[PDB]
């Protein structure tokens, strides 16, 4: 559980890279 915690918001911060690169995919949908 603890790994949800800590282990776990590090992640969604170094994903968030992942997330941010379909920024433009909806940009684009037109």
């Amino acid at each position: 559980k603890k790994k949800l915690h800590f282990m776990y918001v590090a992640a969604a911060a170094f994903v968030l890279l992942f997330f941010v690169g379909c920024g433009v995919l909806l940009s684009k949908k037109k």
